[PDB]
């Protein structure tokens, strides 16, 4: 047996706007497909595979199909087109595998101009249990450099096109060089850097000039690549290095020159520019030991700090097609045009530290520091040092888990003066349809509540109506008119009319939406790629504005860090949605670790900060933004000496009688004046020993409280307030150009918040018996608690509401209401020894209520746990935070304690329970897989059902019986109402080997919980009578004979009989993490409500009637009629088939009875066989060709499985006559007689016993009466007919739904196609019990 592979991963540029992609997979005539995916670059990850058993010399024949295709929502799906390669190509590979190559899609003859998209494809051939070398992972370093499949016939591309790339300047590239041969000299250390740019696209490197100590250098170069113009790969890697000749070129930064958020399928050449592009890495400071962030340098994460930017220009000529002109210079028109985009202007910043929480270092000061670019660097040298960085801040314990800062009242603020390019024209448009994006995308949520909690009609249509009309609202949003501004480049203007265009496009298709439909549930579709057409329209290659990287430092070392993207912090006139979503707004930042990508086991700090940016024409309106009042404080202080033991001002020798904090540099009170927009407030007072001397032991050293007996030296302290005068007002700050500035709030609001807690999901297991101990940190702000710990649970009910008083929280509730800061949960996993092991992070928003009418009962939603980088479980959580008004009076009723200060999730937010009894029917396990290459010998079952639990008892010998003594199992489990709420079912299977181990050998899971609420009088004679093909009315009908029924498809395909699987409902199990297929476990499950009183007890039994469980020995009778239309096998044109039965040990070749030369074989043929039951229930049937020189081909085969025949309430084991008959070819050859029959279908419909009459004219059964004379009516008698009971009774057998005789007619499926009829074949099968006596008479 031999196995293919196949994983499709990504799409990008497929061909056609507003398409909805979906790929068909196609492989040796098997087929299946994916799902269908939105917009012009879609991400896939979908696997599936295939067997064959093809002789190793026709493997390579076949093809692999991966045919795309393009879905609508009212027509079918229209070809696109794929390059599908042979199993010769990729078994021709070293390691048999085309490993992530990509392929192209194809027009078959409109291929030459141009491919139809492209497709990321993996291959694998391998034969049977054979393992792969490992594939992982989400990147795009490899695309292009010939890893697409290259030469498909008549379809290469256009691989004539030029990109002229002009690079013309950098500035601020960081020094990266030990400065050691200029400090020798003993001066410069801003401009060393030999900053070159490493072009690279598809594989093809061109470096360009190196220009030696210039952080601000110019190129003014002009680099050549030769590449195909439809390319998979979708940015050029600009990486800036720092040559050096003793060692390897370094890092500087890497950024990216993406096309195809220009490209429409209408569309041009990829262009780009003159615009600068920031590049990022490791922190700009250098070190003399190799950088330990230098991975962030190469575009690995997405780096820490900013290293400079690059002002470059795409062009592309269709010609020129340059073998050797790889570098000329940029001609001067070119230049004096180029200056036209880098015209600065200056740039003003405020942030207001609001909160930084959940430390866990205690140890030494804290600060904080925002920079945009270059400005703001407190490391890097300039004139007047900016105010860039916070006061230092000792964090306090908030009591029970974490740290706080102390900032009450007094936040800080950092003020700092950049200047960068003025390239608002461009931000306007990304911050109004990103609003528009996010405004969609708030509506789409809204929509999707609303369908999901079934609201009524008309909200539902006013609803979607509220979401057609904002985006005819404010699609109508002209564009900024780019004409006078002197840096629009050709990008803008070709990308502003493919902006109108798509523009033009919704908003004309929004009226469409508007006028033509009310289907709420079908428009949705196309709103759903709206948002994703948003989402292509917001994004740019041009942004310039450097992202405001705002750090932590803990005392000198940088520690943690965040960049904001600046365009949503900046502020332009053109109006508030051409703002920023964050400007002049508070924010929730999750600092993260320099080398993480995503914060991991700790937060180093939740920091809330509020960051307005924009133009320094138009700061005078910060007095709209502004919040609070903000304050400097000047400072002058006096030094004393306690000699001759008397404190006196004299003999201060190095300090000075008025001086400064260290007394070095004599200050007055005059020296420092309020400058323009500022004013005295107040007079000097010493702002404290009461009288505010502070001493120290030595002179200019550490000052305290009180004078110990070391100390003989002192100071003390006055202040005097500056505020704003007059209407310059709080955005005088930016002209104090350095003293402390800080936010003072004259007003404090009280927040009460609640936290429910109530349950878990799918938590990892840290613990040696695979469960946990989990247990919640509610962190949220200042403030944290923790939860009770949940013993050997994975699936935890904490059940706990955690309760938050006097939580101060300042600014205006507005401003919260809009931003609220986030409610953090650490899970971790309780060790009684050791440190905790951690478990996951869940962050979720609070509904903030501000008053009454916003009383929105919170739902509960199954936040993700984040845990590294993947989820690793939900939590079913929500919060509320409320302003607290007078004395508590508008805040909730308490929830009730079942513990002493300790809180429960109240009725109306916890998950509606009601008591059900989940029955199960454990029967039997087959098919299983060996663990460790080692065969099952003792399986048990566990039943999991939200933390209930039972155990069945444990098969003492798997291989002699594979059935479990307890039958019927029972939970008592409180399961929610809410579909969403409640929690799957999980099935445990746990194997007695050596050691005393508890291993998993096997586990389900089942998530559709809601299912379980006058002729020789032969049987060629029979046949033909009962078919009507012969004769159709003749005398051997008149004699009354019994009648089958034959019936074309599969009885598991008839709908009345329920596929006879009723009894034994199937499931599937797993091993392992990532699985496969390691056995099957059946049996059926009865969910149904208990009743409501947890203390009576058990309803009574949906399964009351268990048969003989254990196994018996079984005498089969396998009878075959005639074969229909097979596949001829042979070189004369036709097939020699007979018939190949095995049942497990015992093996039947139906050699010399074969038929020849034909394709309708009429077998009539009769093969006896027994066998142990359950334990060999496959019985396969198959048809094997005759040859007499060669070996023989299969034709097909079908699997019947006998016992789901033998154990069906329907009794198939045994097809009934129509009447009673006792002699001849319609003898009774059931062991039990129709009566008994008759009774034990009673049985097991749970049916009262038949009520038969004195002489077996009459019988009542199932609530309904029945009579002789209603079928005996006008019906042919004839002299086989026996007791009158038993035909009556074989009468209600026939109407009551047990199987009568067939001929049923099976479908045949090879090994090539596995679901496709190889052909057509009749058979009927008898399964007679031993236990139950010996059988009938053979039928012939
Ligand atoms: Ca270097
Ligand atoms: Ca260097
Ligand atoms: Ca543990
Ligand atoms: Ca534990
Ligand atoms: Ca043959
Ligand atoms: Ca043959």
């Amino acid at each position: 047996d031999f196995q293919i592979r196949v994983r499709v991963i990504e799409g990008r540029q497929l061909s056609g706007n507003n398409i909805r992609p979906v790929v068909k997979v196609h492989v040796c005539g098997q087929t299946h497909r994916t799902r269908i995916k939105r917009g012009n670059n879609p991400f896939f990850d979908e696997l599936f595979f295939y067997n064959v058993n093809m002789t190793p010399s026709e493997l390579m024949d076949e093809i692999i199909s991966i045919r795309v295709y393009n879905s609508h929502s009212l027509r079918a799906d229209c070809l696109m087109g794929e390059f599908k390669i042979d199993v010769g190509f990729v078994y021709d590979e070293p390691g048999h595998a085309v490993m992530r190559k990509w392929l192209l899609l194809n027009d078959p003859e409109d291929t030459s101009s141009g491919s139809k998209g492209y497709m990321k494809v993996s291959m694998f051939v391998l034969g049977t249990g054979d393992e792969p070398p490992p594939e992982r992972r989400d990147r795009d370093n490899d695309s292009d450099d010939v890893e697409s499949n290259l030469l498909l016939p008549a379809g290469i591309a256009l691989r004539w096109v030029t990109f002229l790339l002009k690079i013309y300047r950098a500035e601020d590239i960081p020094q990266m060089d030990d400065a050691f041969s200029q400090t020798v000299k003993e001066i410069d250390k801003k401009n060393l850097v030999d900053p070159f740019v490493e072009v690279s696209f598809a594989g093809k490197k061109v470096c360009t000039n190196i220009i030696e100590k210039n952080a601000n250098p110019e190129w003014n170069q002009v680099v050549n690549l030769q590449i195909k113009f439809p390319s998979v790969c979708e940015k050029i890697k600009l990486t800036i290095y720092d040559w050096d000749r003793l060692t390897k070129n370094d890092v500087v930064g890497t950024t990216y020159l993406h096309l195809s958020k220009i490209a429409a399928s209408v569309g041009f050449v990829p262009t780009f520019g003159p615009c600068y592009l920031n590049l990022y890495g490791s922190p700009r400071e250098y070190t003399g030991f190799p950088d330990p962030y230098d991975e962030l340098n190469t575009g690995k994460g997405e780096g820490v700090a900013y290293r400079g930017r690059i002002l470059v220009e795409l062009a592309t000529f269709l010609e020129k097609t340059p073998p050797d002109k790889k570098l000329e210079p940029i001609s001067n028109d070119d230049l004096l045009v180029v200056e036209k985009y880098q015209r600065r202007r200056k740039y003003s910043l405020s942030a207001v530290f609001h909160s930084a929480t959940m430390l866990q270092d205690v140890g030494e000061a804290i600060q904080f520091e925002v920079s945009i670019g270059n400005y703001g660097n407190r490391f890097d040298t300039t004139c007047k040092p900016l105010a860039s960085t916070t006061q230092y801040s000792r964090a306090v314990f908030d009591g029970n888990y974490y740290y706080y800062l102390p900032w009450a009242h007094t936040k800080p603020v950092v003020t700092l003066t950049s200047y960068w390019e003025d390239i608002s024209h461009r931000l306007d448009a990304v911050n109004t349809l990103l609003a528009m994006a996010e405004r969609l995308q708030t509506n789409i949520e809204a929509l999707k509540s609303g369908i999901q909690g079934k609201i009524p009609a008309n909200q539902l249509a006013e609803l979607w109506l509220k979401l057609i009309d904002e985006v005819i609202e404010d699609t109508r949003y002209t564009l900024p008119l780019t004409e006078g501004k002197a840096n629009v480049t050709v990008l803008d203007t070709q990308i502003r009319k493919l902006r109108s265009r798509s523009l033009s496009q919704i908003h004309e298709a929004a009226v469409r939406m508007r006028s033509e439909a009310t289907d709420v549930k079908s428009t949705l579709a196309e709103i759903e790629d709206w948002l994703d057409k948003l989402m292509q329209l917001t994004e740019e290659p041009q942004n310039s504005m450097p992202d405001i990287i705002i750090w932590m430092i803990r005392g000198e070392k940088r520690l943690a860090y965040a960049r904001i993207p600046a365009h949503q912090v900046l502020y332009s006139t053109s109006g508030e949605n051409a703002s920023g979503k964050y400007c002049g707004k508070t924010q929730t930042i999750f600092l993260k670790y320099p080398q993480e990508k995503n914060n991991g086991p700790k937060v180093p700090v939740e920091l809330r900060v509020n960051i307005w940016l924009g133009l320094s024409a138009v700061e005078k309106k910060f007095n709209s933004f502004a919040e609070g009042t903000f304050t400097v404080f000047a400072e002058m202080y006096e030094n004393q000496a306690l000699m001759f033991g008397k404190w006196g001002t004299s003999g201060l020798v190095g300090r000075h009688k008025f001086s400064d904090v260290t007394g070095k540099i004599k200050l007055k009170r005059e020296f420092f004046l309020p400058p323009k927009g500022w004013e005295w407030e107040g007079e000097w007072i010493v702002d404290p020993d009461q009288e505010g001397w502070e001493y120290a032991s030595l002179i200019g050293w550490k000052f305290h409280w009180k004078q110990r007996s070391s100390d003989t030296f002192r100071r003390r302290r006055w202040r005097r307030k500056m505020a704003p005068s007059e209407t310059h007002g709080a955005a005088a700050i930016f002209k104090l150009e350095t003293p402390i500035v800080s936010c003072n709030f004259d007003r404090v609001y009280i927040y009460h918040l609640r936290c429910y807690v109530y349950q878990a999901r799918n938590l990892l297991a840290l613990d040696k018996d695979s469960f946990s101990d989990p247990y919640a940190h509610i962190c949220f702000l200042h403030r944290s608690k923790t939860t009770e710990i949940i013993h050997s649970t994975l699936n935890p009910t904490w059940d706990q509401t955690i309760i938050f008083d006097e939580v101060e929280i300042y600014g205006e509730p507005q401003t919260v209401l809009q931003n609220p800061p986030k409610v953090i949960m650490e899970l971790f996993d309780n060790d009684q020894v050791g440190k905790d092991e951690f478990l996951g992070r869940s962050i979720f928003s609070p509904v903030v209520k501000l008053n009454s009418e916003m009383d929105i009962t919170p739902k509960l939603l199954w936040h993700p746990v984040m845990n590294g980088d993947k989820a690793c479980g939900d939590v079913l959580v929500t919060a509320e935070l409320i302003l607290r008004g007078k004395d508590g009076s508008n805040l909730p009723i308490l929830p009730p304690q079942r513990a002493p200060n300790l809180y429960m999730v109240p009725q109306g937010i916890r998950p509606v329970v009601q008591l059900t009894a989940i029955e199960i029917l454990a029967w039997g396990l087959r098919n299983m897989k060996n663990f460790q290459m080692a065969s099952i010998t003792s399986p048990s079952l566990v039943v999991e059902c939200g933390g209930e639990r039972v155990e069945s008892v444990v098969i003492k010998n798997l291989k002699k019986t594979p059935n479990f003594p307890s039958s019927v199992l029972f939970m008592k489990v409180f399961l929610p109402k809410e579909e969403l709420y409640m929690p799957p079912l999980v099935i445990k299977v746990i194997d007695h080997r050596q050691f005393g181990r508890k291993p998993v050998v096997g586990q389900c899971t089942i998530e559709r919980l809601d299912r379980f609420r006058e002729e020789i009088v032969d049987w060629w004679s029979k046949f033909y009578a009962s078919s009507g093909e012969h004769e159709k009315c003749g005398q051997y009908i008149q004699k009354g004979y019994s009648k089958l029924k034959i019936y074309n498809c599969e009885l598991e395909n008839v709908a009345e009989f329920e596929g006879l699987t009723d009894f034994s409902d199937t499931f599937k199990l797993y091993r392992g993490k990532s699985p496969s297929v390691v056995g099957e476990f059946k049996g059926s499950f009865r969910i149904y409500p208990l009743p409501d009183d947890p203390s009576v007890p058990a309803p009574p039994r949906q399964f009351r009637e268990l048969p003989d469980s254990v196994p018996q020995e079984c005498t089969v009778r396998i009878y075959i009629v005639r074969g229909l239309e097979l596949q001829p096998q042979d070189n004369n044109g036709l097939c020699d088939p007979y018939i190949k039965i095995t049942l497990g040990k015992k093996v039947i070749e139906d050699r010399d009875h074969y038929i020849p030369n034909t394709l309708n074989p009429v077998f009539g043929r009769m093969y006896e066989l027994s066998c142990y039951l359950p334990q060999e229930k496959d019985l396969k049937i198959s048809v094997y060709d005759y040859d007499t020189f060669t070996r023989d081909e299969k034709v097909g085969e079908t699997i019947i499985d006998l016992e789901n025949r033998f154990l069906s309430r329907f009794g198939s084991h045994c097809g009934i006559p129509e009447e009673y008959c006792v002699s001849g070819v319609n003898t009774w050859r059931d062991q039990l007689r129709p009566t008994q029959l008759l009774q034990n279908v009673a049985r097991f419909k749970g049916f009262p016993q038949p009520i038969l009459s004195e002489d077996g004219s009459r019988i009542r059964y199932g609530g309904r009466d029945y009579s002789l004379d209603e079928f005996e009516a006008n019906k042919i008698l004839h002299q086989h007919l026996g007791a009158p009971e038993e035909r009556l009774a074989l009468h209600i057998l026939r109407t009551q739904g047990l199987v009568p005789e067939h001929v049923e007619t099976r479908t045949l499926h090879s090994t090539f196609q596995p679901n496709i009829s190889q052909g057509k074949l009749q058979m009927w099968v008898d399964v007679f019990p031993k236990s139950l006596g010996p059988p009938g008479p053979p039928f012939n």
